[PDB]
């Protein structure tokens, strides 16, 4: 079998990302600077960063990999929340109990799981990343 290295400086290649995205406005099924949601923006990242095809789609992201548990989480899971109007709302944990996501309040920003908002909506996370 294939013994090369994979899945990489995950943590730096986030925050690439990040870096060129941060503060980007939501917008509801957008996909581009102007303005992108919470999925989209997981699609786009995963795309640029690591070659790997999302759906744009809270719900079907939370089909996708395997399931991990809160206390188990590794930086590149996916973490998904409860929240906001249809309680479907995604991010990618970096570690440190933070993650990044386009929030509908800030457009793409870094959060902490332990804003009481956010620790109290925590659903579940799926790894993706080997």
């Amino acid at each position: 079998g294939s013994h090369m290295v994979r899945n990489v400086d995950v943590k730096s290649r986030i925050m690439d990302q990040y870096a060129d995205w941060k503060g980007v406005r939501y917008r509801l099924g957008g996909s581009t600077k102007k303005g992108i949601d919470s999925s989209g923006f997981v699609q786009r990242t995963f795309r640029e960063q690591f070659g790997l095809e999302l759906p744009r789609s809270t719900y079907e992201q939370q089909e996708m990999g395997k399931s991990v548990s809160r206390s188990n989480l590794r930086t590149g899971d996916l973490v998904l929340f409860r929240a906001g109007s249809t309680g479907r709302h995604v991010g990618i944990y970096i570690g440190n109990n933070q993650f990044v996501h386009a929030s509908t309040s800030s457009g793409v920003i870094i959060s902490s799981m332990n804003e009481p908002y956010w620790k109290k909506r925590y659903n579940e996370a799926r790894r993706v990343l080997s």
